[PDB]
């Protein structure tokens, strides 16, 4: 028999403040290096950009309104580091922080747990400038001087904090596929960058014990679980290589300070390793989160790569590759759809490192119709969401102390490089890569089902 | 890719257990073990085979120990038999018991040997289960202790690597589950709690080495198969998680990190399964580190989904998973995987779970050979399953494994637990069969040559 959800679980909703804010240039907010990197052009489907995204900033009310008709046990957003301090150190602009405390007032009023991620990948553009950001040491005390007054502003509202929100990503997109900024491709610098980002997560963590001493603060990272292709020892093997590299590199080093030494030993090998200072392994052990967040879309499979092979199919000569796996299904958008594969990875985390887990994303993108009477029906959403749930569900039934599931996302948003088409959220936005439209909020059948699911702690899917 | 070499102080070893190859089963003051007994029970092993001679190692120590010199083994691991030391497990102390093994640790240290001694190969004193059943009862974490810190005292000079129980996971499942090895019962209820207690005097023990050899190496040995699931399948993988973490983290988390995995053990707690935990037992645990996990390894092991209505040929737990036949893999005569790449996955897996080294304490093949005319055995089927192993353990050294060392069982043949003598297991032949002990004459077989060039070349000759 399956086990309930826990009576507190959080069923939650997420955002992140460049994909839905605007106010790109309000109230003394600075240059994110989004911001800036968005309006290079051909950069952005459509050069759609976060100049409005979905007016979030000025439409927080309303939004608001729509997450306690839902009933949303949780809303996880993220702050803006450029809203605070337009010049990543320096003033604080309480303007910034007003609207943060707005936000938190409105949640509070509505009986919603806020969950304040401290950083979604848009760092003040003045620190890039000054000092490369994140390939500086420079950044663990100007991100800890950040993190440390939203401590001291809200962590009397705010029990559940994020610190960096999938540094696997916004690390490997920005220093080794150049996808995102700073736009380089590069390895040695991106495993520099990693760690200097590693050592900036511990220090807050380290604040964050003294100025929110009945907190609960984590790390979250964007988790697509390995798998063999199959039961042969070399698959096996690259299995072994790609959960170590891709997975424990980030996640061994959240719980356990330390990273893993078969992948270490490969990376010093090639000149990869980053630099380690006196202090730093002290630091990072001394940092235990109070748990893991987990983004999750989709686990990958690997098979063996001969030291001539591949590095379609993506990998490391002589540690494994991608390959297709043909027992999943995919989104219209060749996904992965795997909600066993979330189950696994839950049941991953709490064998290896014995932490609750806070889901902090997981949805589905597609298309979406707005017919007449504004009526969107996306089955398609609520069948990927209940599958996912479900498998949540199994997860805690076999011992996974599992804290909240942060649906991706509240309302529709603005991707970082897709423009608006793909949407996410239970509350469809009226806008698109061409026009602003009315910006007008339409719910969603999702939004009707997950208000169900809420009122009933999951029992009713 | 620049393989590292096998490291200067590599422990090139060959492995035994006392009552397979002891004999003297009733000499010098030795008391019965549970397995004297239970061997004698008519039906429980091959052709009524035993260990009261085996190959008579008891009094044939000399020559074996020379033909180890011969080798150039550098350790040699081998088990006490608990019942020469203390005949009724607690008790008075036999003092002809210690001296035995001393003069054994003497010969080995004489001809440049290392001795890594098991305190625990299945065969605790009868006496004891007699009193209070043995591994069933906390009463033996004390007894236990004082048998192993009297171990410790006497050889602690001269034996720097010590292995505690030695496959914990196989007398247990064996003695209490399945019914196979003593005591013979088969009560998932009572498994569990022996084997929390046996869990509890490892720590014991271990505890106590700190104390009485402060510069010694110790550790347990687990018979690790390491899982695979059969495929990319979710919910394959997903068996492959239940398979892993209940078969062998359930076991290896205790030894490395003092507690029991969450999953394996609220499936018990739904069972009625879990062992009684007593004040202070997750304190003795966790304080407990060892220097280096042991490994015996044989195969892996390949599950798929198992449904709730399902196994219980195939083997598993309803809902959990279930064992299928690897594709991918030869197999022995005995359908056993031959899987050396799994040797490099396991250790890479302790490296990568608990950061610890890696004594391997048992590997081999055993099979039917033939005494050739001249006294010659040729057995490359054995050099070719060691080679393949060995070359393994070098790749995961490279990959940055600490690896202590490679005990291959066994140094001579030896009489198995249940299934007689003709299936073998030595680099050294042992004239003998299941019907006599014929002359127990010693004749080295060609892989012995093999294994004596592997270590005269550090491994660079395999
Ligand atoms: O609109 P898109 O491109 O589908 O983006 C949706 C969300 O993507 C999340 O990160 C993804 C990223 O898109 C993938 O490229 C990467 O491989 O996986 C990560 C896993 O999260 C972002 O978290 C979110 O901000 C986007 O809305
Ligand atoms: O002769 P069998 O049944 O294959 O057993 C071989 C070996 O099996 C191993 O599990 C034991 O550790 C050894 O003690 C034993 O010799």
């Amino acid at each position: 028999h399956l086990k309930p959800f826990p009576p507190e679980f959080l069923w939650g909703a997420a955002s992140a403040a460049y994909q839905v804010e605007g106010a790109w240039n309000e109230d003394g907010k600075g240059l994110s290096v989004w911001d800036v990197f968005a309006k290079q052009p051909g950069r952005t489907f459509k050069g759609t950009n976060g100049d409005v995204a979905v007016d979030h900033y000025h439409r927080y009310q309303e939004d608001v309104a729509l997450m306690a008709e839902m009933g949303l046990k949780a809303y996880r957003f993220s702050v803006s580091w450029s809203r605070v301090f337009p010049d990543g150190n320096g003033a604080v602009n309480e303007k910034g922080l007003d609207f943060y405390d707005r936000l938190i007032e409105e949640l509070r009023n509505h009986g919603i747990e806020p969950i304040v991620t401290l950083y979604h990948w848009d760092v003040p553009q003045a620190l890039m400038d000054a000092y490369g950001a994140w390939e500086s040491r420079r950044i663990i005390d100007d991100f800890d001087r950040y993190a440390v007054t939203l401590f001291q502003r809200f962590g009397d509202r705010v029990k559940y904090w994020v610190t960096l929100n999938q540094q696997n990503i916004f690390i490997s997109f920005g220093y080794r596929l150049g996808l995102h900024p700073p736009g380089v491709k590069d390895m040695k610098r991106m495993y520099e960058a990693n760690h200097i980002a590693n050592l900036a997560n511990a220090k807050v963590i380290q604040s964050f014990r003294h100025y929110v001493p009945d907190g609960k603060i984590g790390p979250s990272f964007a988790y697509s679980p390995m798998y063999p292709y199959d039961s042969r020892p070399e698959n096996v093997l690259a299995f072994e290589n790609a959960e170590e590299f891709q997975n424990h590199w980030w996640m061994d080093v959240y719980a356990w300070g330390m990273y893993p030494q078969a992948a270490w030993n490969y990376l010093e090998s090639q000149g990869l390793e980053p630099t380690v200072a006196p202090g730093d392994w002290e630091l990072l052990q001394a940092a235990k989160p109070d748990f893991m967040g987990v983004n999750y879309y989709q686990t990958t499979t690997v098979e063996h790569n001969p030291p001539d092979g591949v590095g379609t199919s993506s990998g490391i000569p002589g540690l494994f590759k991608t390959v297709r796996n043909p027992h999943v299904d995919t989104t219209n958008w060749d996904w992965a759809i795997d909600p066993v594969g979330l189950r696994i990875g839950l049941r991953r985390i709490a064998n290896r490192y014995q932490l609750p887990i806070l889901i902090t994303e997981n949805g589905l993108g597609e298309f979406d119709t707005l017919e007449p009477g504004d009526i969107v029906n996306d089955d398609y959403r609520i069948d990927y969401l209940r599958r996912h749930v479900q498998e949540i569900q199994r997860a805690i039934t076999d011992g996974v102390d599992v804290l909240g599931y942060c649906a991706w996302s509240f309302t529709d948003l603005l991707s970082w490089l897709n423009g608006y088409q793909k949407r996410y959220g239970f509350v469809y936005v009226n806008r698109d890569d061409e026009s602003e439209k009315d910006l007008r909020r339409i719910k969603k059948k999702s939004f009707y089902w997950y208000q169900r699911v809420i009122e009933t702690n999951g029992a009713e899917l």
